[PDB]
């Protein structure tokens, strides 16, 4: 462990948590990853290349939605060591979300709950926002930094499929890889036939098929880690018969595990970080089989170290994500996963990333 890893999680992190609101630390986070102002990232290696979805990524460690949702410090999350940059959820038109407080802290259980109820400044604003930077994002992709964009819906709109075909057509050309998130837990009817998924992701990879060449993003379904059995195989069968490009396994949860301690365990949202962890990695390797290992995952739900990514990427992940341990460890957490996923590669035999992706399901 490195000097900066113990002092921003033993120290930094605790106080300057104990003196701000959860949400006024998320902001002040936003905006100093913006203006670049990080402590010094770990070099990666070779070992932590992956190809897939239609590009390289110099490392398979993603900075998950919601901590970036308009788009404000992209070039930021890259210094920080992210190998791929997310953000979003954006909505179709400018919205406030819920009434605050809607972020709370449990940090007896390394866990986050919210209730965003997505905020989001809206397509035109993030269109603009990325567009300013398009060419200096298209030579970040070609180095092998890609970026995606997670798309929502209107708390208010009527038809659901075409606030996602709007940000398809909107944003899709901007992106390496679009998100159809139809899993937050904090806007009413947005998890909820077959028919209506198959109908929904119809819509979405047409749109995405009419855009030019190289201008057409990858598209993904990323799934609460709430589902049922059936749920689960539907999307399988579904993701199959359209060819969506992949899936992102999971959000936050809607339950509640046993053993929580934070006194605020039982407020309303989705809850994320330590206790979300090997619900999702379960996910994780059931999606996996039920697709066969032909479609990409990026798992992501608690990864805070190194054995946490690579229990994902044996269950089936291709490239991981995590937020929350951010939240409690820091910038620094970034480095301390990478190296130490790069050293239990090497202690169990695995050339490389590539190598270990599924390789629970060959035993
Ligand atoms: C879930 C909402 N949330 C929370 C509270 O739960 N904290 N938090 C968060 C909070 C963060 O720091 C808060 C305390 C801040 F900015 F005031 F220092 C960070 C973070 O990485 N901060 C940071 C940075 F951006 C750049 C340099 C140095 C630091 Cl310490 C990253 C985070 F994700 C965050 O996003
Ligand atoms: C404060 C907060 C906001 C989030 N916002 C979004 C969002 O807008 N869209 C989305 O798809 N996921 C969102 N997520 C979920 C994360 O992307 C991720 O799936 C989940 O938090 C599990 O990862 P973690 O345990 O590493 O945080 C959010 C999570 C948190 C904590
Ligand atoms: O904006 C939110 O409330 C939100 C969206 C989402 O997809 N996941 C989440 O945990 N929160």
């Amino acid at each position: 462990a490195t000097g900066d890893e113990r002092f921003y999680a033993e120290h930094l992190m605790p106080t300057l948590q104990g003196l701000l609101d959860p949400e006024s630390a998320h902001r002040l986070a936003v905006r100093f990853t913006s203006l670049g102002l990080l402590p010094r990232a770990f070099q990666d290696s070779d070992m932590l290349e992956v190809r897939v979805l239609g590009h390289k990524f110099r490392n398979p460690v993603g900075i998950a939605a919601g901590f970036d949702k308009h788009g404000e410090a992209v070039d930021g999350l890259y210094k920080m060591g992210f190998g791929f940059v997310e953000i979003g959820s954006v909505t179709p038109k400018p919205q406030e979300g819920n009434p605050r407080p809607r972020v709370f802290r449990l940090p007896e259980d390394q866990a986050v709950i919210n209730r965003y109820g997505f905020n989001s400044h809206g397509l035109s604003v993030v269109e603009h926002r990325l567009r300013a930077r398009q060419q200096k994002q298209a030579k970040l992709t070609e180095d092998g930094l890609p970026l995606g964009v997670n798309l929502g819906k209107n708390k208010t709109s009527v038809d659901a499929a075409e606030d996602y075909a709007e940000g398809v057509r909107v944003l899709g050309p901007l992106a390496d890889y679009l998100v159809v998130n139809v899993s937050s837990p904090n806007t009413a009817g947005l998890r909820s036939g077959k028919a209506e998924l198959r109908r929904l992701l119809t819509k979405v990879l047409q749109e995405r098929d009419g855009l030019r060449r190289v201008h057409r993003p990858a598209v993904l379904v990323k799934i609460a880690p709430d589902l049922t059995s059936q749920d689960k195989e539907d999307i399988a069968s579904v993701v199959k018969e359209l060819g969506i490009d992949g899936l992102i396994v999971t959000n936050t949860t809607v339950s509640r595990p046993a053993g929580l301690q934070g006194a605020l365990r039982s407020e309303t949202g989705g809850l994320s970080g330590k206790p979300l962890r090997d619900l999702s990695t379960q996910t994780i390797r059931e999606m996996y089989a039920l697709t066969q290992g032909r479609v990409p995952i990026i798992g992501v739900g608690g990864v805070s170290s190194g054995q946490d990514a690579l229990e994902k990427i044996r269950a089936g992940a291709s490239l991981v994500q995590l937020y929350t341990a951010l939240t409690f460890w820091g910038p620094p957490v970034v480095g301390k996963v990478k190296r130490e996923l790069e050293a239990l590669l090497k202690e169990q035999g695995f050339g490389g990333v590539t190598d270990a992706i599924g390789a629970d399901h060959r035993r």
